[PDB]
């Protein structure tokens, strides 16, 4: 294998045509081939004007952006684009796809959180931004316009969902929207505070305590974030932290040149899939989840090598390890995926 060249993108804020133009011009002038694209959020995946109610942007600035052109098939994403949610989202769409999903051709949402595999890499995504008051709130479903202010705040439960994922092998890349709290102090923060003197106020507390815990636990080779509209680099132990800007502005896109360990299509990660199935009982009520009367970490402690093997066989049987486009509406996708999770969990016959 020669190498894979991965585009990493900060905030999109609805500017898809422009992003893809810049990516194409990069290929043209470098002769390099982009394998795939990863975006750190503000994806604004509004299908139609009805979704505007779920986008938290001041009314004077609120627009559709470009997404609907891709949803309708008038434009077509030229690269496989993997993304997480930020603070400017069609949040209803994302909640229907909380277990991940393609929003249109070549655009795959990682859900609230998940790990995926592509070309031998394991990639973790953590959606939203941090708000302390909401970190223990459940999601209520179906979405309603009242929830526009809260749907995009990162829940604490993602830490328990994700923390065992580096036990069998290291995570190559983790993605979040807001920065891991404290990582500002591990780069050229002085230089940063000249460009952005508003950040000085926050000092070491700038960013998400949830993304901090995850970074600490998984210690990925790379952690990528956006949201702040500036470039930044920091080293935290074995983790290279990279923060990226916003499309239309400088340093919105960068590129990772990584070994091509294997060439494989996009797949569900086996460890993640075991975690997803083993936590079904906390996610049993479609109208309100998770149910924190259950303990997620208690649910996960029941995993064994032998039982994980069974989970994967059933997942392979009903869903398949390859992540593939689904043309059902997102509400139907919510039902279908949760149907198979539940069915697989129940076949395990766990006491
Ligand atoms: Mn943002
Ligand atoms: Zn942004």
């Amino acid at each position: 294998g020669g190498g894979q060249h991965i585009a990493i993108v900060g905030c999109v804020h609805g500017k898809y045509r422009e992003m893809y133009r810049q990516l194409s011009e990069y290929e043209k002038s470098t002769g390099k081939e982009i394998s795939f694209v990863i975006c750190t959020g503000d994806m604004q995946t509004l299908r139609y004007e009805a979704d505007l109610v779920y986008l938290k942007v001041p009314p004077k600035y609120k627009q559709m952006g470009d997404f609907h052109l891709y949803y309708e098939g008038k434009e077509k994403a030229p690269y496989l684009t993997l993304f997480i949610g930020g603070n400017h989202e069609s949040s209803n769409v994302l909640l229907h796809l909380y277990n991940g999903g393609f929003v249109c051709f070549n655009m795959y949402y990682l859900g609230v959180c998940s790990c995926i595999n592509i070309n031998g890499l394991r990639i973790v995504g953590v959606s939203g931004i941090y708000k302390s008051f909401d970190e223990k709130k459940p999601y209520t479903y179906p979405p309603s316009p009242n929830d526009v202010v809260s749907l995009f705040h990162t829940r604490n439960y993602v830490i328990q969902m994700l923390s065992n994922l580096s036990q069998s092998s290291q995570i190559d890349i983790s993605l979040s929207h807001d920065w891991p709290q404290g990582i500002v102090m591990k780069g050229n923060y002085k230089q940063l505070y000249r460009f952005q003197p508003g950040f000085k106020k926050d000092g070491a507390s700038l960013g998400s305590p949830i993304n901090k815990v995850i970074l600490n636990t998984l210690k990925p080779k790379y952690w990528i974030s956006g949201h702040m509209h500036c470039e930044y680099h920091a080293e935290e132990g074995p983790t290279h932290f990279i923060a990226l800007g916003k499309i239309g502005y400088k340093n919105a896109i960068s590129y990772l040149d990584l070994p091509l360990k294997q060439k494989t299509d996009l797949e569900y990660d086996k460890d993640w899939v075991c975690n997803l199935i083993m936590t079904w009982p906390a996610f049993s009520n479609k109208a309100q989840f998770p149910d924190l009367s259950y303990s997620i970490s208690e649910l996960l402690s029941k995993r064994t090598k032998e039982l994980d093997k069974k989970i994967i066989e059933l997942w392979e049987k009903y869903i398949g390890l390859k992540i593939i486009y689904d043309s059902d509406t997102f509400d139907i996708q919510f039902t279908s995926r949760r149907f198979y999770i539940e069915k697989i969990y129940n076949e395990l016959n766990i006491n």
